[PDB]
């Protein structure tokens, strides 16, 4: 399928551990009508390495911006190498297993991603209309505190 959009974001870690420290990943994000994709970027030849994982957009429920980190770590607080190195603009993929954070180095870049997002999304079955706002940190969601992953989304749109 052709591609809509190809872009290197931050990826948090989904089940690395259930307790341990969230880990951050960088990868070259694929859109196609058929899957959303992310691979290690083989920089030092400028192309896509090996393919990390995948999400059938036809279970994808919800795409929505989150509420930004308090406390940031550099790589992620507010030209060429910053669009590589600052990635500030989280956003989030619900599905089956749980949402997908993701962080754009710019505020235009999310909301074109976001855009083109809810529009492969458009004929979907499970589309929803509540979200949680906020990240799940720490075995809970910020925004409402529910420790389920799964949990109906506390906030309509
Ligand atoms: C990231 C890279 C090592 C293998 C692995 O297993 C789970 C995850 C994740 O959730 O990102 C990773
Ligand atoms: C990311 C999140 C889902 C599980 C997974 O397995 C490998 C990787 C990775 O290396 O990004 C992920
Ligand atoms: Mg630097
Ligand atoms: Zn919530």
């Amino acid at each position: 399928a052709a591609v809509i959009l190809e872009s290197i974001f931050l990826k948090r870690s989904q089940q690395k551990k259930k307790t341990s420290p969230l880990n951050f990943k960088k990868r070259l994000f694929l859109l196609t009508v058929h899957k959303l994709s992310y691979y290690e970027y083989d920089f030092e030849r400028g192309r896509r390495g090996s393919k990390k994982g995948s999400i059938d957009v036809e279970k994808i429920t919800c795409v929505e911006t989150v509420v930004p980190e308090k406390n940031p770590p550099p790589e992620r607080q507010i030209e060429q190498i910053s669009i590589i190195e600052r990635f500030p603009y989280p956003f989030q993929v619900v599905y089956d297993e749980g949402p997908l954070y993701v962080f754009s180095p710019t505020e235009e870049l999310r909301k074109r991603w976001i855009h083109q997002l809810k529009n492969v999304i458009r004929y979907n079955s499970d589309l929803v209309q509540k979200y949680h706002p906020s990240f799940w940190i720490d075995g809970q969601y910020l925004c409402c505190s529910q420790t389920a992953k799964n949990a109906m989304g506390c906030q309509i749109l």
